[PDB]
């Protein structure tokens, strides 16, 4: 636990190249001492055939060090370039060729610019899409008990950690919470335990949100305790 | 080394979504393409029984990904809403459920909120509290030439490296300082070394600031050679 | 994979700490208020023999948790004073010793300042320089059927996909650029394949920087096919 080893001079180090690479600002006192700072990080200024570039002065908004693979770090990158004047936003991947040498770092060549990959899954099937359509079996009488349990359940779960520890297992309270609404109850026996699939709004300063759970509901006295709470509804939870 | 391989793009994914999430501007224009944009995380837009929320614009100011376990990456989050108008600071704990398809991400579904756990441990017996009130049986003649000998230390360590050199194994000056006083020191035999426990008060811009010191000394002609330093005092020092 | 387990709460508990340490505001309410949360991270309040500190207001800049090994976590910290009033710029290595208790984390003694180590690697033979100073063995005639190629290949890099497809294998196309010169070229045979190391010029937004490829072509009809494409040209390319 507390004698863990991290090391995170590496990922720092290119966070400060892509951040010399990406600043450049106006006043030339500034300007060619930036460039010198960067410069500081090849192992050679790189060889360049063009007699210069062209150079505008520019900020870094962001940066995302996502992939370090076979001595190359790729980044997402998001700056501002000041055109002589208009300020443009721009983001592009960008590719840092390094090594090491006695654990210490250097860029060893000219980096390089992609196209930012996003990594947002798609193409699912419509077997996969949580619908709260069903309609359960479970009597009318159970259902107004069960809410009568759930509008107490949530009032607590909102409020006071020792009312809730009396009808919940190891649930924690919510803080700067309002509860609103029960939205959806589905009801299902296993063996002794009725479980319910919910969906419930809550307000949280002027805004409101929704959110799903799964209760284990164990009778006790006249009410309930909750043996177990998650906080999504799976899809076959109509599969009684 | 330099080919280690790293991977950030989860983590990084879960930042954008957190951000997607806690932004809404003001602008209609900017408002429902912002809401668009969030909306392109899920698998598929979760189903919500509420025929809608009130929402409010909002900011995200900070977030940390505390947790990855079972699918669920937990935040700690600070926002603002600005309420039409009043602005107001929230935070929150913040629950997304996700998983993984051919190597690309989505959120799966409602996140849920949580209150923000502290990491900080309590109930420490008195035991373990360090007090720097013990008395030490060496003679004021020893005290004496050592107070001159850490004087000449914590100035060479404030300022010259090659004079810390001589007198200190693979001690590194510090930068930006000026040692003001010796505040406490306690001496004890280890067999031909000297183990004095030291505090010194030092000046870094316009503040002070006290540090610890465990020095492991040896005679050298008539003064000393620090073997070894450490930067704490341990509970155990004035047991000789 | 989506099952992986990662836990940053320590991380983000000494950023904590580093926050409150080198955070002081100006009005009392506030300031007292401050020094309470930064004492709340300590077991104990270290005992200091010193009567007080001078404290000035204080706005922490940014921070990189560079190592942590031996119950030491070290920092580089940016921060800036207000001396009553001047603001001044400092920046200083930061050392935290810390420890565990059940799984939660606590500060265990006064931390310590110590100067900011580079990662920079230095020192380099200069026969580790890549210079592009090499002219070929390869025909003139080669040469232009080469660059008439070359430029088709970096024109569809940087416009169409679909185009660049045809002409190379798994290569994306990059964004927001405009190809403008090939400035180097050095042509070398591989059995049937012809190498070709190349630099070139593009331009993003308003600003124009170099990139160097090594191209591996297949004869294809009249023309080539990239069968590889690396983002580097090694030290090796005019060892024939």
């Amino acid at each position: 636990d507390a004698n863990r080893k991290y090391d995170y001079k590496l990922q720092y180090y290119l966070n400060d190249y892509v951040y010399a690479y990406f600043t450049l600002p106006q006043e030339g006192d500034k300007q060619q001492a930036q460039v010198e700072h960067l410069n500081s990080f090849y192992n050679f200024v790189p060889d360049v055939k063009a007699q210069g570039q062209v150079r505008n002065p520019s900020t870094l908004l962001d940066s995302q060090l996502v992939t370090v693979e076979g001595k190359v770090a790729t980044y997402k990158v998001k700056y501002k370039e000041m055109i002589q004047t208009e300020e443009k936003e721009l983001v592009t991947g960008f590719n840092i060729p390094f090594d090491e040498k006695e654990g210490k770092y250097y860029v060893s060549g000219l980096p390089w610019f992609s196209a930012i990959e996003s990594s947002q899954a798609g193409y699912f099937s419509e077997d996969d899409q949580l619908q709260l359509t069903a309609n359960d079996h479970v009597s009318d009488s159970q259902h107004k008990k069960v809410e009568k349990f759930l509008k107490v359940f949530f009032t607590n779960y909102t409020t006071n950690q020792d009312n809730l520890n009396l009808i919940a297992k190891n649930v924690a309270i919510v803080a700067n919470t309002t509860f609103k609404t029960i939205d959806y109850t589905y009801l299902k026996k296993d063996r002794a335990d009725l479980i319910a699939y919910v969906q419930a709004t809550f307000e949280v300063g002027g805004t409101t949100h929704s959110e799903n759970f799964t209760f284990t509901l164990s009778e006790k006295d006249k009410s309930y305790y909750v043996t177990k709470l998650e906080h999504t509804i799976p899809l076959n939870y109509a599969n009684d």
